[PDB]
């Protein structure tokens, strides 16, 4: 009445056999899971990693979060708690918050009790939360090469599971990306405490991630199938306008929390689910999803890009050029850079990235024929992936150049992508020169060598 629970996302309990390859597990579960944004795996019962640590060595800077519904927060970026300590406050703050006993709440009654308190003007609850990638002062909750490793440890070394893993395996695609992307490949550690919260979101360029529970109490989530990632967006900027003005960077892209109720009034499907210790959550290409912790607890989350992914990273950095918005890393240099080890690629990689290459050739065989038809006649090589990549966005559109862009050098150092050729200065088209990594004779022979290697 007050809060209505959404419907449970899908559950999976793969057999070891399913479950050794991570990427035939996920494409296998795929036609059920993207439907429901995300979904939740249990290992098999004797898959269990293990988790060790002083928790008065493991240090880590807090963040603070206000609580409100449509208020606006910060995406997080890249004072002092121990482990310990930071356990002893989030014990303290849920015991005091329902006069219980800090692990006798009911995870339906901190649901229910969540919805009220951010909905309501009167109460101004704030918690803390520690979320960053891996360092000495805090590493990874799964084992890494370095001391002495446990023949426990050594074992999952190099398990497909182990979220260190995961982007650099062979089925992966953001494997061999040279860029620095250390906040989208590397994994961030997340410590939650009640009510601690994740504001709705999908993942840059659209990833997968996947999201797993070291220990503590259960983490809520909800989520949203990626063929209603518009509709969601419908409804939250009627509701919160300001949320969705033009972004000045990506160190300042502005989410909220939401009701899922309220998304599910407006006809947008939601699932829910609990995710204990020891448990998986994977979201899909662009499923938005939110949640909170019911507890004290750590996990450990990581983006991915599999063969089935890349068309929709394609979809996606087209649609951040319409809005104009920030790119992570240029997609076209990653099937370049992929395309120039085709020797060396899994095949069935192989032949997926042939085909986005494919489309990427024949658009750009296009806007260049577009280009000079423009007046632009002057050109040179130009090695693009050199320069800092803020030192390579369109003007307009701010998407990272990679395959071509037009300069004049009347602008010193400025670029635009060809679709805003018109966007760069006042000065006459022959003034400008046409930018390229790569000519298009060039570029025939990479795909090529992607074919024969898928054969
Ligand atoms: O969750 C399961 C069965 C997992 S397999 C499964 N799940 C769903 C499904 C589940 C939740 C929401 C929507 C669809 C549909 C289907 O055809 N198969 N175990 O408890
Ligand atoms: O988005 C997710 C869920 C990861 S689980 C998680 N995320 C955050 C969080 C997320 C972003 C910024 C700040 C905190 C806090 C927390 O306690 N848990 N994976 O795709
Ligand atoms: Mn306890
Ligand atoms: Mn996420
Ligand atoms: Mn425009
Ligand atoms: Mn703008
Ligand atoms: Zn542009
Ligand atoms: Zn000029």
């Amino acid at each position: 009445s007050m809060f209505l629970p959404p419907p449970e996302c899908p559950v999976f309990e793969p057999s070891w056999e399913e479950f050794a390859d991570p990427f035939a597990f996920i494409h296998k579960i795929r036609p059920i899971a993207e439907q429901t944004g995300i979904c939740k795996v249990r290992p098999p019962p004797d898959w269990q990693p293990p988790f060790a640590c002083d928790v008065d060595k493991l240090h880590f800077t807090p963040r603070i979060q206000r609580l409100n519904e449509l208020e606006a927060q910060t995406r997080v970026k890249l004072r002092d708690y121990t482990l310990r300590t930071f356990g002893e406050m989030a014990d303290a703050f849920k015991s005091d918050y329902f006069n219980m006993p800090v692990h006798m709440v009911p995870t339906e009654l901190v649901e229910k009790e969540f919805w009220r308190l951010v909905s309501t003007i009167e109460e101004d609850v704030t918690v803390e939360y520690g979320a960053d990638i891996a360092s000495k002062e805090f590493g990874s909750g799964f084992p890494v090469r370095d001391i002495k490793l446990s023949p426990e440890e050594e074992e999952y070394l190099d398990s497909g599971w182990n979220l260190n893993n995961m982007p650099v395996m062979e089925q992966s695609v953001l494997a061999h990306i040279t860029a620095d992307i250390c906040g989208m490949k590397l994994p961030w550690l997340y410590v939650g405490m009640c009510f601690s919260s994740f504001c709705w979101h999908i993942e840059d360029h659209w990833s997968y991630s996947i999201n797993y529970l070291h220990w503590g109490e259960p983490k809520t989530w909800y989520g949203v199938p990626g063929y209603a990632a518009e509709q969601l967006e419908n409804v939250m900027k009627k509701l919160a306008p300001e949320l969705f003005v033009s972004q000045p960077d990506l160190l300042h892209q502005l989410v909220t929390i939401m009701n899922p109720n309220t998304l599910m009034t407006h006809e947008v499907p939601v699932y829910r689910t609990n995710q204990c210790a020891g448990e998986f959550v994977i979201t899909f290409p662009r499923a938005y999803h939110s949640g909170f912790n019911q507890g004290f607890n750590f996990a450990e989350a990581v983006n991915f890009c599999t063969v089935d992914w890349l068309p929709l990273g394609r979809q996606c950095v087209e649609h951040y050029r319409l809005l104009h918005r920030y790119c992570v890393f240029s997609h076209d240099e990653m099937i370049c850079k992929m395309a120039s080890k085709a020797d060396v690629l899994d095949v069935v990689v192989a032949s997926t990235v042939q085909k986005d290459m494919a489309i990427m050739i024949e658009d750009e065989k296009a806007l260049r024929e577009t280009v000079r038809k423009l007046g632009v006649i002057d050109s040179e090589r130009m090695d693009f992936e050199l320069l800092p990549d803020d030192e390579r966005q369109c003007v307009k559109c701010k998407t990272t150049c990679f395959m071509s862009a037009i300069s004049c050098s009347c602008k010193p150092g400025l670029l635009v992508c060809l679709h805003h050729v018109k966007e760069l200065c006042s000065c006459p088209p022959y003034k400008y020169k046409l930018r390229y990594r790569y000519t298009l004779d060039d570029l025939y022979p990479m795909m090529n060598a992607l074919k024969l290697r898928a054969e």
